[PDB]
């Protein structure tokens, strides 16, 4: 029984983050726990305060026509507790619920793990005898609470795209709204735990350039190589399978290349020194001592530029 | 309370993908979030002047006879929210709910990870005093909304098989409808993370063909074998146990054969060269230097043709 | 209000498999999704169609006395949606529901992974003013559906055991029924992924019998040993801890023994060869080249017979 | 509306284990599926059979005052099926439900994996206006079904502590009952999968006592040590973090000590034998050949006695 | 419809811990099972005992107005079981429910695993026709049960912060209450499973200082480095990614540094000694023999002071 109107019905929306948590990169989901607040004109609910007795009268959801607001990018239907309903004299309805949902928003891993992300919560509503369009009351958005934390990330800002994408679907009109939680990853821990160990075992690997022991050099380069495969696996598992190339995915691959050519070099210099050609062998190795670090640093300049430098 | 039955009751169906997600290859399941739309006329509901109050009015599920539509290949009963019910002047009812389900559809892994799949959602309806058959209205199907993504996959098409399978079951006849979501896997990340590294360690394996140090050659070939075993494990765990052979299963197995014969050879050349036959030893190893890559490349040609080329 | 009869009430049962899936060997559980069909006579519900108006009438569960059937070997109570209730003129009630549950049935791992299993679904009912016995109607126990698949398994047959187990419980008598779905495992994928790799790494181990290189033979034997531990762990984790010995458990163990006496031999031939006794060492070694394959093939014949051969 | 009493109300309890399963050593939880039987006199319910149709009449839960009995050491409130309620003429009520709960009882891991455990189910009832005390009818306590099995454990006995702990809580008194399910771990599988391999690689380690090859002795001892760390990890993951010391925890730690002094010996004999001091070196090694197994066997007797022998 | 008020309604609170469990460090959550006790005056409930029959009357939650108390840092709405409601003649209501929830509270990992934590449970209530303030009755908060155990942790205390935080939210005010469960972790098992083995393989690593065998020293240092990579991984995974530096993270990283400088050194001493400079090389290792343990112990004093010494 929507409010009988001479005009299209605006439902005012606002979301107060109380808790957000469980950002799942493999799933590309996160879990949020918040207030949802709705506001609208139902003049059928208009009462005269003085004669009816009181400043606001309160119903239970069963009593009133309430718009069916739905989350678009949500997995299973939301859980909500209706915290309050209030009608002001002129028929102004104040709805307040507390919900929790895991919403599904895609992620961009190209600058992983130095990425920043923008999570979206989309509210849609579907019209009937009066049409519904939604819009945002920014004072009842108040952002998040000041204890709101998302483990492993920095919350940059929580705002809403002020007013909606209105479109046709299955013969009726729908109005969609976009609330946006921007986060930046805390990359710190990747450094002592992933990047630096990788670097170390790579450097250890080419330590085989001030050596002339084939019988040992093979041992070195393949040891370090194994450890790097372990790191590749460790990293790969806690990420989704992306159709594009990431920054540390790039680094990791580039490293496999350095290991392969290192192996090649090692092999060549040994073949040479058994072909009674120690001059040319030793000069290849001395080249490598300069080549490998320099071409590495260069490749990394190019690479970092290619990812972040645009 | 079935509808006055002058005819077999047609229920018009449609599914609108809002979200699909969590394709589980070990499970052969995926999760869908969609509009389900049902429509039929119940002439008992027919009132048809705009009289005495409204053009079309809305009842709630408990007031009306609703065909009980069920998904065949789902795990638990679906979780559904009824979005609206509208009854038309001759009692033409349009039912709209929003559900989420994890649907269970088999997958074909033979051309993994270059496989494509066609997921199924099967709807049955079951009869009584009149017979029910289902069918599809394509406006209320239109597939996905074009924001639908399934991580790690490209969504090709969402269609429905227009004609139902109407068949006998126990007491009464049932009507089944087949909606089909075709997807193709995004193989990109498999190359830098699995195939290329696999290849590299196989090649480093063959580097022992330009060496005569048994004591180190063994080190080489068993090391690389180890990393292959690790890769075999990594890949194999995250797939189900298929009764058939997959493409990268074929590849991985072939690679085992190459490692085993490599080892055999290494052993042979050291045994010969301690059995005082360095001519024949050096000729067998040098032979292998050409042999192994070529038998590898053509074996892969045979294999690729054997899989994709048919 | 149970049906007042003369003496003991037969409630006719039938189960139609719709989906079965998620066999968990560590849990020894699996998930089933099926029709449950019940039938019994309540002569109080008997109506004659001439005066009552219709050929058969249908109630809702609260309208009728319905026997409460329960599954014995189930984790949490199955949850079901009732498809229909029909009473025949003579008071014959035909009940039909659709349930899904994970039923808990034990497994025999002695011939893993070449095992076959017999899954059970047990139905219980509890009596009062009339005695209840359950029995099976085979015509609407039309078995299973032909799209029914259980991943990694072949479904051999689905039938039910015709006479119930009637016994005293909590001082009233209960009636129990046994439906049993026999499956046989699909071992195919175990061969290229576990067994053949196991064998290979074992043979590569025995390559140390054509080497006089301790310095390397040690490398060979502990390397392969390690890979065999990785395979052991891999196989072992996806199994429960059985109080008995499994077939591949036996194999894996025997393999450990082979690795140990191999190490021993290597140790011995090196000590002999430095103890200035190359004669007995080399003859011990040539012995081993013959012994190890032969005692392996023998032990495996013995074992294969010991398990499968009785 | 409790039965108005001239005395404290005894509610008679009994629990019938139908299924038990999912013992979690990390969580220290397990899952149970059982009958709960309650009984009390509500003299207000007293009816005499002479008046009405039947000797005992049956109600449904909403009609009657039913005591709220709760499991104390359970995670979330149990979910139950009320199977039957019968009031006998003297107003004697027999209540029967079938529940499933995962109950939380601590475990003692000191003799792992040769420990036995005592699982608990605690029932409380909280009085009001009259006193409620719980007590046990052993005739209605089953112990278990004759098919009740708990994977990886031997179920010894299910009994109950007959007199309750009745105590003050938040100003009213509660009555607690303690049911005790005794189990013994089935350790068989630990021997072929964990204990014996672990020992073997320890022995293989000690092969370096018959070697005099530093490069190979080192190869040996670090290889074996690697596998022992892998085993330590393997075991450690499936146990919780106890403030005390477990048995295989002790053994495993001891083994680490053996590997360390082993390495020390190896390094020492190499150093002596390069200090042109083969006398001292070879005599230390010959010593170790006897020393290591003996100090091991002793350490292990002292250990076992220290654990099980008290 | 709160009790008509002349002034702010105080709702008196209390929490009795029955079970707490599943402390998750990656999630930074834990699970609790407790009594929640609420008490307030609603004078509309005032009764004459004599005329009405009973000194205290008990309702069920629907009959009465009950204040909506909600938990702030919880994931989903708690699951609650309402155990009692008792009203006193003067309209004083005693509410008692048994709830279970996983509450989300942040953790400080800087002194891991020698950290202590203060877990929080925050209760809020929100106002309407009258305002609610919550407050704590310390007796109905009679601490914890002394069978309350938290695996892997020692429970220090359970208390409540006596004064509420009363603040404005969304145009009406809320009253927040802070209960604090202080725990300290049980570090015992970290010593035999992580710290000592790490130390052992680091020492085993430094045995390469009494060895001029490059060909083996590489073997030593990189094998131990490998196992230490495994320890880093093991430890790291069971912790969340903190933006800051932890204590054992600090240690593990320092250890990587020691490995790198070790490799550097063995590499240089070998390079020197094949570069025909045996005096100074041997003096570099003789130095290292003292240097590495002493700089290690010194760095550890500085680090431990840096963490715990504040
Ligand atoms: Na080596």
């Amino acid at each position: 029984p929507p409010p009988i109107a001479d005009e299209p019905l605006t439902v005012n929306t606002g979301i107060y983050l109380i808790e957000s948590y469980s950002l799942d990169d493999c799933a590309e989901t996160f879990k949020v726990n918040a207030f949802l607040s709705l506001s609208w004109k139902d003049r059928r609910l208009a009462f005269d305060p003085v004669r009816s007795g009181v400043r606001v009268k309160t119903y239970e959801p069963e009593a009133i026509w309430i718009p069916e607001i739905r989350f678009v990018n949500v997995e299973n239907a939301r859980d909500a507790d209706v915290v309050d309903i209030s009608v002001s004299p002129d028929g102004t309805v104040q709805y307040l619920e507390r919900f929790s949902a895991r919403v599904l928003s895609p992620l961009d891993f190209r600058r992983y793990p130095f990425d920043s992300q923008t999570l979206h919560i989309y509210l849609i509503v579907r019209s009937v005898d009066t049409r519904n369009i939604v819009l945002a009351v920014d004072l009842e958005k108040v952002g998040k609470n000041d204890d709101v934390f998302l483990t492993g990330w920095d919350i940059e800002s929580f705002t809403a795209v002020v007013k909606p994408a209105n479109f046709a679907l299955e013969d009726r009109l729908e109005s969609k709204l976009d609330y946006q939680l921007r986060i930046s990853r805390q990359y710190f821990s990747y450094i002592p735990n992933i990047i630096l160990p990788m670097l170390f075992i790579l450097f250890i690997s080419w330590t085989a350039f001030w050596s002339t022991s084939y019988e040992a050099n093979v041992t070195l380069v393949v040891s370090t190589l194994a450890a790097h495969i372990a790191f590749n696996i460790l990293v790969e598992t806690c990420l989704p399978k992306t159709p594009y190339m990431t920054y540390t995915g790039a680094i990791i691959f580039m490293i496999y290349l350095f290991y392969f050519v290192a192996v090649i070099e090692v092999t060549v210099q040994h073949y040479l020194k058994v072909e009674s050609q120690p001059a040319r062998a030793a000069s290849i190795t001395r080249a490598s001592r300069i080549a490998f670090p320099v071409v590495f640093l260069l490749a990394n300049i190019i690479l970092a530029f290619l990812f972040f430098g645009f």
